C-alpha cells in the first residue's frame, strides 16, 4: 500500500495535474476516498501511455476449421449432443455468462437482465437462461440414467454497478429453481474514462474519477482475481461455454456446441450465424491473411468497403458474412495455459476506444453534455482468438432464427429490440410445436416453456392437439 502522498506524486508525474484541481478544498474524507479510489488504477503512467498507443488483409477461415448445424446430418449433431450431455452429466461443464454491460441502447435502469421482453410468461432473461440451465442438466441426467441431476455452475460476471441488484434479483426469485451455491457472482474491473485526446483521465466529481467496466475483454483478469479460474480447476470442470446475456435464444450450456469442441478436440471454438445485412453491428470471424490466425473485425472498426464487399465466389453475399454471436467455447486447460499471458500484454488485449457523451465536471461543476465529451475504453473479448493455433479453432455456424436474438435497442428501432426478441422467440416456439403436428389458431404464437422442451426435443405429445394465442407450453 501507497501512502496518500506517492499516489499523488504518481499521477502528477503521469501529468494528471488536473485531477487535483480541487484537492484542497475537499474535506479530509472526500481526499481519502480519493485517493483510495486512485490506488486501484495500477501503473498510471503506463496506463497512460497505453491509452496513447490505442489512439488490414482478410479471408473466410478454412473450411478445416467450419461446421454448420444446417449442413450436418441428424446423427452426426445427434453424436456431438451425446458426447456434450456426458460432459455435462459428468460435471466437467462450467457457464460463464456476461453481463457487466450498462446496455445504454436500451434505457434501463435495472440490469438487463432482468428485462423483461413481454412473452406470455413474462419472465425475465436472467429466467429464461436459469430455466434453460435446469432443462440440459436434466437431459444430460436422463441420457446418463443418472440418479442426481448434474450440477452445472453459472458464472455471472457483473460490473460494479450492476452487482447489487443482480445478485438481489436472483435472491428474491430463489435462483429460479437452481442451486444457489451453482450461481455465483463476480465482478470485472474497470478502467477510467479520458477526455477526447485521450491524454487526460476525467473528474467526474471534485474528488472522483469517471470510471465504467473494462469490456468484456477485462473477463480473463477478472476470472483470475476473483478465483474463478481457481474454482474451475477445483471442482474439475474442462469446458466452459462463455456467453451474452442480451441473446434471448440463447442455448446455454448446448451440448452440440461442446459435443463440437470435444469431438474435434479445439481448445477454442466460436458460434456465428449468417450476416443480416451490410450494416448489422455484429463483427466478423474471419482469417487474418498476414498471420494466418483466426481474429474477429468489430463492426465499429472494419472499414465501409470491407462491410460491403460482395463474395467473388457469389454476387449476391457479402464475403465477410460470419457474424459474432458472443458464443464462444474454451477449454480449461487451455485457459489454465493462456490467461497468465493474455492479461499481461496488451497484445493480446489491445484497449478500443469509444467516443461518449460523459456526464462529468465541466471544464466547472457537472453537466449533461450534449456531443461526444471524452472516451471510454474497452477490452474485447475475442481479441485473443490470433493467440489460437488454427488446427485447434473451431467456428460452428448455426441458424439465426434459432439461436440469436439480441437485446440491443429500446422498442422503436427497426432491430434488436424487446419486440423483435419477442417475436423471434414465440415464432421459434410455434414452430417446435407446429413441426410437431400441434396445431396453433390463426394469428397466434404460443411460449414453449424451457421446462418443456430445450430446443424442440420432447414436443411429440403434442400431435393433434390445439392451440390458442398466447398458451404457454
Ligand atoms: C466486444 C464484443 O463482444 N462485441 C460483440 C457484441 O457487440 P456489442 O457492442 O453490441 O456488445 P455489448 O456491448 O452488448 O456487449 C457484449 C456482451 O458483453 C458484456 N459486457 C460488455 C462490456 C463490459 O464491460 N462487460 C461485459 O460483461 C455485455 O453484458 C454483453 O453480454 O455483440 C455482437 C452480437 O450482438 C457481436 O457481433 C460483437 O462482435
Ligand atoms: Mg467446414
Amino acid at each position: 500500500v501507497k501512502s496518500q502522498q506517492q499516489i499523488i506524486d504518481s499521477f502528477k508525474q503521469a501529468n494528471q495535474d488536473q485531477l487535483f484541481q480541487y484537492y484542497d478544498s475537499l474535506t479530509i474524507d472526500q481526499q481519502q476516498e480519493f485517493i483510495d479510489q486512485l490506488s486501484t488504477i495500477e501503473e498510471p503512467a503506463k496506463l497512460i501511455s497505453t491509452v496513447e498507443q490505442a489512439i488490414r488483409n482478410f479471408t473466410q477461415l478454412p473450411n478445416e476449421q467450419t461446421a454448420s448445424t444446417l449442413d450436418l446430418s441428424k446423427d452426426i449433431l445427434q453424436n456431438w449432443t451425446e458426447l456434450g450431455l456426458k460432459a455435462i452429466g459428468n460435471g466437467e461443464v462450467a457457464v460463464l455468462l456476461m453481463a457487466g454491460g450498462q446496455g445504454t441502447r436500451l434505457g434501463s435502469s435495472a440490469p438487463k437482465g432482468c428485462f423483461n421482453i413481454e412473452l406470455p410468461s413474462q419472465k425475465s432473461l436472467f429466467q429464461i437462461q436459469a430455466e434453460k440451465i435446469l432443462k440440459i442438466e436434466q437431459l444430460a441426467q436422463q441420457y446418463l440414467k443418472s440418479t442426481k441431476k448434474p450440477i452445472i455452475n453459472w458464472y455471472i460476471m457483473t460490473s460494479g454497478p450492476t452487482r447489487n441488484a443482480t445478485e438481489s434479483f436472483f435472491i428474491e426469485n430463489n435462483y429460479f429453481g437452481l442451486n444457489s451455491h451453482q450461481v455465483i457472482f463476480f465482478n470485472q474491473g474497470t478502467l477510467p474514462c479520458f477526455n477526447l485526446q485521450g491524454n487526460k483521465i476525467l473528474l467526474e466529481l471534485k474528488n472522483s474519477i469517471c470510471q465504467s467496466p473494462d469490456g468484456n475483454g477485462g473477463l480473463y483478469k477478472a476470472l483470475k482475481d476473483n478465483g474463478i479460474l481457481d474454482d474451475l480447476n477445483s471442482k474439475g470442470i474442462k469446458h466452459i461455454h462463455m456467453y451474452c446475456v442480451d441473446n434471448c435464444l440463447v442455448k446455454v450450456a448446448d451440448p452440440i456446441f461442446i459435443g463440437f469442441a470435444i469431438a474435434k478436440k479445439f481448445d477454442l471454438a466460436t458460434k456465428v450465424v449468417r450476416k443480416r445485412d451490410a450494416n448489422e453491428s455484429v463483427g466478423l470471424i474471419v482469417l487474418d491473411q498476414d498471420n494466418q490466425k483466426p481474429c474477429v473485425i468489430e463492426y465499429s472498426e472494419i472499414s465501409q468497403e470491407l462491410a460491403n464487399k460482395k463474395d467473388p465466389q457469389d454476387s449476391s453475399k457479402l464475403f465477410l458474412r460470419a457474424a459474432n454471436i458472443v458464443n464462444h467455447y474454451y477449454s480449461v486447460e487451455f485457459l489454465n495455459k493462456m490467461i497468465p499471458k493474455w492479461i499481461s500484454s496488451q497484445k493480446y488485449l489491445p484497449f478500443h476506444i469509444a467516443k461518449k457523451k460523459i456526464p462529468s465536471l465541466n471544464l466547472g461543476e457537472f453537466y449533461k453534455p450534449t456531443e461526444p465529451n471524452g472516451i471510454k475504453l474497452e477490452q474485447f473479448i475475442f481479441d485473443v482468438f490470433p493467440s489460437v493455433e488454427l488446427n485447434k479453432f473451431g467456428c460452428l455456424e448455426v441458424d439465426r432464427l434459432d439461436e440469436f436474438s439480441p437485446l440491443k435497442n429500446a422498442d422503436g428501432a427497426k432491430n434488436d429490440t424487446p419486440t423483435t426478441c419477442r417475436n423471434h422467440y414465440l415464432e421459434r416456439s410455434s414452430k417446435w410445436v407446429i413441426q410437431n403436428g400441434g396445431v396453433i389458431d390463426n394469428q397466434g404464437l404460443v411460449e414453449v416453456d424451457s421446462k418443456t422442451s430445450y430446443g424442440g426435443e420432447g414436443l411429440e405429445f403434442v400431435n393433434g392437439k390445439h392451440f390458442k394465442n398466447g398458451d404457454i407450453i
